[PDB]
């Protein structure tokens, strides 16, 4: 359970679904998947402690977090969210998100290592998940 290193993708599922759901319309959504569905993700833990570094070609989010400890960060499509993250196994974290503003899909993400280290992030959109695969580099 060292979640630390620097991931690159070998799988991913649903993204376009997901955006939908999400209210991203049609052109958006294929322009969007034509450039985002290989984004490398950065992760320093320490601890309990999360730093979370994700980048496309021209954009970068950071994400830091203590596990049970409320934070603030977006929705996938750019909306300001209530976050906390909880653990579920060894391996595993949950993070639920609620919205600053206004009404829209519940949405949330886990985070898990398998044993064979990969890296799995889901994220959820009332109904759909779209799930990301990595390995180290
Ligand atoms: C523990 C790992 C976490 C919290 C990683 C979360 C990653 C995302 C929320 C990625 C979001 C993306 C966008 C917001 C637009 C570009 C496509 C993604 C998947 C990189």
């Amino acid at each position: 359970p060292n979640f630390s290193g620097n991931w690159k993708i070998i799988r991913s599922e649903n993204f376009e679904e997901l955006l939908k759901v999400l209210g991203v319309n049609v052109m958006l959504r294929k322009i969007w998947v034509a450039a985002a569905s290989k984004p490398a993700v950065e992760i320093k833990q320490e601890g309990d402690t999360f730093y979370i570094k994700v980048s496309t070609t021209v954009w970068t989010t950071e994400i830091n977090f203590k596990v049970g400890e409320e934070f603030e960060e977006q929705t996938v499509d750019g909306r300001p969210c209530k976050s906390l993250v909880k653990w579920e196994s060894e391996n595993k974290m949950v993070c639920e998100q609620k919205l600053l503003k206004g009404e829209g899909p519940k949405t949330s993400w886990t985070k898990e290592l398998t044993n064979d280290g990969e890296l799995i992030l889901t994220m959820t959109a009332d109904d759909v998940v779209c799930t990301y695969v990595f390995v180290r580099e």
